[PDB]
RNA sequence: GUUAAGUUAGAAAGGGCGCACGGUGGAUGCCUUGGCACUAGGAGCCGAUGAAGGACGGGACGAACACCGAUAUGCUUCGGGG
């Protein structure tokens, strides 16, 4: 997901995908607290994909300053 | 046959000793998951660019340890490694 997201433009191509995965993380715990979910390791992998995205823009702010 | 005097062994409610067989127990014997002692070399300070210490928290899995801060049981990228 590195060159997939390094090549993405700074403004919304991370940010809307940040916001969608925030909404995606918002939905998966609802299935799990009810118990109506199976692939629980994806939920770990979603936040694993979240934290690697917020550090992209923060790295690019260092590239700015 | 009995009468008389007369000796004279046995027993065990339970215990004493000798062996036999168990139980509690944790000593010894052996080992090491850590110690102390130094020698040799290296390092001898970190902080208002927020310390040391923490407290509170983070997993599909329950609390505690260890790891780690709402980017939370790693994250990117640089090498190693298969």
């Amino acid at each position: 997901m590195k060159a997939n997201e390094i090549r993405d433009l700074t403004t919304a191509e991370i940010e809307q995908k940040v916001k969608s995965l925030k909404e995606e993380l918002f939905n998966l715990r609802f299935q799990l607290a009810t118990g109506q979910l199976e692939n629980t390791a994806r939920i770990r992998e979603v936040r694993k994909a979240i934290a690697r995205m917020k550090t992209v823009i923060r790295e690019r702010e260092i590239a700015a300053n």
